[PDB]
Parts: C-alpha cells; sequence; structure tokens
C-alpha cells in the first residue's frame, strides 16, 4: 500500500554522466558508446548567450578544446559535430558502463525521471512530467545543464530529455537527445514564455484510481457524466481535453477497481467545481497530474 | 531554481540488492562485504507470523536452506546468525560493488531515500522521512520487505532503514541495519498502532525558507513571535515543539534570506491559524515537512 512519486533507479545513468568543459563553461554530458552528448551552449561565453551564432562559434573550436572528464579519467576527443542544439563529441573509448539504450522523443503528458548533475557528478533524482506547454518544473541550478531525463523498461534505458535553459519564469526547457527542443524554445538568452500550462486530465484520473486502490474513496460520488459534458468542465478549469484514447488507456484501472471511467470523471468534475473542502487525497490537497496510467499500474504491481 | 523532493542517486545501493529465499518466502537482502542482511521474518510461514518464536524457527534451518541470488549468480552461505530482527547470512564472496558504507540509526524528523525492491530487483527510488511516531509513509507491496533506506555524503552510504512490516493502517515500520525496530513495533502479525503523527516543525520552516529563495513570498507577514508563544500554537495543531537547537540549525537559511527564524515562525503561525486561503507554496496546498534544513541547503547549493 501507499503511493509515492517514484523515480526509476538511476544507476544505469549515473555511469554515463561526464563533465564537459569548453573554455570557462563546465556542464554535464552523457557518455554512451564512443560519443558524448552535451548542450551546445557549452561553447558560448556570457556575451554569446544574448544572440549566439553557434555555427560560427564552433568553427573557432577544435577537438582538443573540448575537455571531457569521466570521474577522474580524461577522454580523448577524436571528433566533434553539432546535431540541432546538442554537441556530439566522439571519444576514443567506448563507455564500459553503457546500458542498453535508445533515444525517444516523449509526448506532453508523459512522465520521466531526471538525474540532476553538476560537473558530471550526480546529486539527486526525481520524477517529473513534460507539461502540456513543453516545459518541465524541476530543480536545476547553474552547472545543471546536460542533466538528462529517462525511462527504464526492463534493461532498456530510454533517454528523452536533456536540460538546457531556465526560463525567466522559473520553469525549465530542454531537448531530446537529437537536439530538438521540446516546445518553441531556443537556446538563446532572449524573452521566451511558455503558453498556458493545462492540467493533464488523464493523469489526474489515473491518480484518483490509485487513491481508490489505497483506501481513499471519499471523492467517489453517486453520479456519472458524459465525455462531452466532462470536457466542458475541463476547459473552464484549464484541463486537457479527454479523448477516447485516454478512456481506453484507463481500461485496466477501471477493470481493477470496478469504477467506470465516466463515473470517475463525474467525481473529478465535482472536485473541480466544489474543491476538496479542506480534505486530502493520497496526502495531497491538490489534484496531482504527474502520474501516468502506466505509472499507477507499474507502481501497484512492480 | 525550482524545488523537488529529490532522492540521492541510488546506483551505489542498486549494486548491493540481492534476493533471499527461505522456503516459499522471497524478500530482498543487502549484500555488503561477505554478509547479506535481510528481515528475519524470511524464515516464517503464514501461520508463523501470528506469534513467531524466531529462535526456535532458526534452529530448524541450516546454511544451505538460505538461497541468496545476486542477479543471475548464486551465493554460498557459509554462516548464518540473528541480530535482533535482522538475519546476517555470511557468504563466501565479498560483493565487488560494496561502497564505502556505515550503519546509522536516524532520529525522527530526519530524511532518507528508499530503494524499493522485489526479489532483489530495484523498481524505484523516492525520498521520505522518519515520522515522529517512528513510522514511514512509503510505497511497499508484497516482496518489498528488505528494501533499504539510505543517505549519501560524498562517497559514503549511510544505511539507516530496512523495511519489515506494513501496519494495518497502511503506514510502514522497519529497523536499522542492526535489527532494532524504529518505534515500539515488533515483527509479528499482531494489533500494532502508531501514536499521534505530529508535523516536523523544523522541516516546515526549512521548506518555507526554500519557498522564499524560489520567489514564493506571499506567506511572509508583517509580524513576529516568541519561541514559547509559537510552541503554544504548535501544540494545538499537533506540530513538533521547536527547540533552540532547531533555531540554531536554521541559522544558515536565516542568514541567506535575511529572514529571522522567529519572523518565519510568525508566518507559519498565521498559516496554521488561517490556512492557505486556496493559495499554494512551492506548488503544494499543504505545509510540507519532509525537507530537512540540511536538505534545503544541499538542494539550493548541490
Ligand atoms: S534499450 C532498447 O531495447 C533493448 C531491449 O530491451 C535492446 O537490447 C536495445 O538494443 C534497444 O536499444
Ligand atoms: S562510509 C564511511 O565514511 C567513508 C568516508 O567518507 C569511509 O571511507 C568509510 O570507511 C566509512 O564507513
Ligand atoms: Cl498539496
Amino acid at each position: 500500500s501507499g503511493f509515492r512519486k517514484m523515480a526509476f533507479p538511476s544507476g544505469k545513468v549515473e555511469g554515463c554522466m561526464v563533465q564537459v568543459t569548453c573554455g570557462t563553461t563546465t556542464l554535464n554530458g552523457l557518455w554512451l558508446d564512443d560519443v558524448v552528448y552535451c548542450p551546445r551552449h557549452v561553447i558560448c561565453t556570457s556575451e554569446d548567450m544574448l544572440n549566439p551564432n553557434y555555427e560560427d562559434l564552433l568553427i573557432r573550436k577544435s577537438n582538443h578544446n573540448f575537455l571531457v572528464q569521466a570521474g577522474n579519467v580524461q577522454l580523448r576527443v577524436i571528433g566533434h559535430s553539432m546535431q540541432n542544439c546538442v554537441l556530439k563529441l566522439k571519444v576514443d573509448t567506448a563507455n564500459p558502463k553503457t546500458p542498453k539504450y535508445k533515444f525517444v522523443r516523449i509526448q506532453p503528458g508523459q512522465t520521466f525521471s531526471v538525474l540532476a548533475c553538476y560537473n558530471g557528478s550526480p546529486s539527486g533524482v526525481y520524477q517529473c512530467a513534460m507539461r502540456p506547454n513543453f516545459t518541465i518544473k524541476g530543480s536545476f541550478l547553474n552547472g545543471s545543464c546536460g542533466s538528462v531525463g529517462f525511462n527504464i523498461d526492463y534493461d532498456c534505458v530510454s533517454f528523452c530529455y536533456m536540460h538546457h535553459m531556465e526560463l525567466p519564469t522559473g520553469v525549465h526547457a530542454g531537448t531530446d537527445l537529437e537536439g530538438n527542443f521540446y516546445g518553441p524554445f531556443v537556446d538563446r538568452q532572449t524573452a521566451q514564455a511558455a503558453g498556458t500550462d493545462t492540467t493533464i486530465t488523464v493523469n489526474v484520473l489515473a491518480w484518483l484510481y490509485a487513491a481508490v486502490i489505497n483506501g481513499d474513496r471519499w471523492f467517489l460520488n453517486r453520479f456519472t457524466t458524459t465525455l462531452n459534458d466532462f470536457n466542458l468542465v475541463a476547459m473552464k478549469y484549464n484541463y486537457e481535453p479527454l479523448t477516447q484514447d485516454h478512456v481506453d488507456i484507463l481500461g485496466p484501472l477501471s477493470a481493477q477497481t470496478g469504477i467506470a471511467v465516466l463515473d470517475m470523471c463525474a467525481s473529478l468534475k465535482e472536485l473541480l467545481q466544489n474543491g476538496m473542502n479542506g480534505r486530502t487525497i493520497l496526502g495531497s490537497a491538490l489534484l496531482e497530474d504527474e502520474f501516468t496510467p502506466f505509472d499507477v499500474v507499474r507502481q501497484c504491481s512492480g
């Protein structure tokens, strides 16, 4: 019993974290096989971040300018390239701790774990979610850049995120491991703003299902609703619109609990219209949206 | 910027998790040097857990009855003993992945990370706190028993918790790595109840300091208070009494923010008497008490 915001074990990723230093800037990199991946703004000074021409700034750099340190050993850069907003440093040694891995571009609403690093050294791990506006609400300080987000299915690590920037609002923006930013953001120190951050409705419903499984049932009402009717309430409260795909994904949870999906939608509707009246669900006074339906099943079964 | 409930990287502990099987029961063990540590109720059936005589049940067991499997390799038990409520299986091979480690008995109010396992396989990591009533609010399902809680300072892993039981109320109780239970609990399937669970006042104050550091300042009032006066409010709301030691520990945070401790106590007093009025602090509608003063400093500095 009990429900916590659990992150995947981070060991397989700890063994891939390195320190990349270009000039005076040191950030974290990801060493997989014979390639180190890092944010390309490692090649930028302070003046550069205003409006950097990354192509021109890379022309002034050679292999020996990129200092890659794994633990206390130094790595020999035999090649370097730029893929979108990520720099790929080819080293002469394959990482002996490379796990089975793939690069994945996740969708808004999906969850993943973050290993937050500083100078190629792990500091902590936490579970977060890609917000619908393609931002992440994490904990990143200077030097964190190059910190990676990942999932693990069996022995396969799916890297999906690399931290790049902290927006002026305090949220965070990054790329997939191919250097493509999530959202409209660019790796420049300019005026960038996220859109409306909506609540991931399907995740809230999964979390309400977890609550029922764990004993918290007070929110369960005597009513039901329709998908169109519920989506009307969702818009007024800036909730993601619920599709039939979303309903289909919660099937396994609806089966385990004996609670229809539209029945749970009617309980959530009441919670948005009336609030919690000071009560708590799973030790939280807000509706939590950073647990996917797959996360609830995986935690309740493990 | 940003504040998350961060757990220590779990890699050093992942390499120590093994699967112990005695009879039909399989739970997790901790392999350090040439000793495997596991809950002693591994030697118990279902009838036994009612009122087990662990000494008599161990007399019926020999070294070859304890099956210890690390990954896909089997370990040779050359000795076995019982220390309080933990079983120490001496194996013939030292764990090559043993980190620098020590056994620590933490105090109520302290935090630690938990690597939740099942059959010696990691499933997830999360950050929790020893409640003042010596329980922990985690996520443990059958087979989780033997899951360990730890801290990491530099390269030193301080193991402080091993999961043993889930109480009828849904909270969890366990031991230090010397087999001594936290709290009055016993490893029997009997009627055991935790006392009043109070809120860790010093941790809430640390969290309010983190909020200020991150921009959330609305709770900051124009008032102050005294230690005796505040403790009066703490008792009415089942908050831990605040000592001068607690005030001294928050010194570094009071220095960084320029907010006196008794000034922050007066803001918390208002929050307990009036509530949040629907507002949120660091994305939470409740007062969070699972961040120690040392945790806030470590996260804001890392
Ligand atoms: S990580 C991903 O899947 C694994 C199997 O789970 C394969 O071994 C890898 O080659 C692949 O990238
Ligand atoms: S883990 C603890 O401290 C370390 C140093 O940080 C020592 O090396 C260990 O022997 C000790 O148990
Ligand atoms: Cl909350």
